[PDB]
């Protein structure tokens, strides 16, 4: 009994997820970070918690959050680790900005009080 399905949980599934998963900056934060891919080998000497995407989206669908502030806080550390990481002056830090702004949006008009859904 890891999680719930709550009326936010499923919005940010919907609302915020599928939004950024599509979007043309959203390639890189799809899976979580190949740091052999990358030739990256300080990355898990830096960033001790890494979060993507993908990790999110099943952690949605197999119902693993108790609410939706865990959610945004997967979401923020996914965001956290790139600006952390990676040179300011690097793009891959405006895609994210670009993409954290959306997630932004969509969370203010989240619905406002979590309740339980029966399923
Ligand atoms: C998110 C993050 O902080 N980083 C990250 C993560 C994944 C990938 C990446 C993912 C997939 C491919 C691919 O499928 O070819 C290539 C690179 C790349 C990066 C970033 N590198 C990068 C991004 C865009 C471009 Cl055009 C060139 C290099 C580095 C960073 C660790």
């Amino acid at each position: 009994n890891p999680g719930r399905v709550t009326n936010q949980l499923q919005y940010l599934h919907k609302v915020v997820m599928k939004a950024l998963w599509k979007h043309q900056f959203a390639w890189p934060f799809r899976q979580p970070v190949d740091a052999v891919k990358l030739g990256l080998p300080d990355y898990h000497k830096i960033i001790k918690q890494p979060m993507d995407m993908g990790t999110i989206k099943r952690r949605l669908e197999n119902n693993y959050y108790w609410a939706a502030s865990e959610c945004m806080q997967d979401f923020n550390t996914m965001f956290t680790n790139c600006y952390i990481y990676n040179k300011p002056t690097d793009d891959i830090v405006l895609m994210a900005q670009t993409l954290e702004k959306i997630f932004l949006q969509k969370v203010a008009s989240m619905p406002q009080e979590e309740q339980e859904l029966v399923v």
